[PDB]
């Protein structure tokens, strides 16, 4: 799967469909998995670089493959 | 969904009901989504600073929505 | 219901009957929701103050709502 | 139940069977709650002093009852 | 279970069939544990030495067992 961005978690949001999202690099995107909702709240706590991988790299895009470097 | 209150947490209160309250800006609002209650303390703990997005935006409002920065 | 002891939490303790147990000021309480297990053991990793809020207000009471601070 | 071991968590093991093996001091003990196990975790991830408190005290013995201190 | 690897986490990645790959040592490993995942991050975060255990001991191989240290 393509790289669509990379860079520390500038933030996320809780959405109120109990999906998760966050910005990285210049795109918001969110992911339904909810196991990744505490791995992204830690990366972002401890400003870890992660790569989001997906083909719908795109504001609001949706995403299930995350690199924690 | 607008944004309501914008702030560190001042407190969180684990409710009888196993609801969850935050108090941030000048609201005390409750989340029954359980998925949060370790979110938002994960956010108080480590200073964050959340903005609580809801349309009950009134003490005692419920809320399903945060950005965690 | 009313406050009955705020402080840090001393210690804690998970119990045979899967209860937890805390020991906040001069009381020690326990809590059977099972939510409260992780919040009260990540409040007492941080140095959170505490308020547990219980009407049995004695050693070995029941509680079920708790204010971190 | 008596005090069997304290010392912080030396390691802690996963297991096929998703059973949690932890080694505190000397003594090396088995337990299969599931929630004591990921508490154990975070106190290994954390540097907590534990006790392990077991009438079962011996490489091998069974636990179900910790404080956290 | 046989000693697979042992070592720092270098990275860690979520994939999009909800399992979790480790690199340690020169193995890229997985699991289908949803319970290790917050662990592991935790061990990469906090430069905790991991020993998996597995017979599927390559790279791609999945995994159940670990040893946090």
């Amino acid at each position: 799967t393509p790289d669509c961005v990379t860079g520390k978690v500038e933030y996320t949001k809780y959405n109120d469909d109990d999906t998760f999202t966050v910005k990285v690099g210049d795109k918001e995107l969110f992911t339904n998995r909810w196991n990744l909702q505490s791995l992204l709240l830690s990366a972002q706590i401890t400003g870890m670089t992660v790569t989001i991988k997906t083909n719908a790299c795109h504001n609001g895009g949706t995403f299930s493959e995350v690199i924690f470097r």
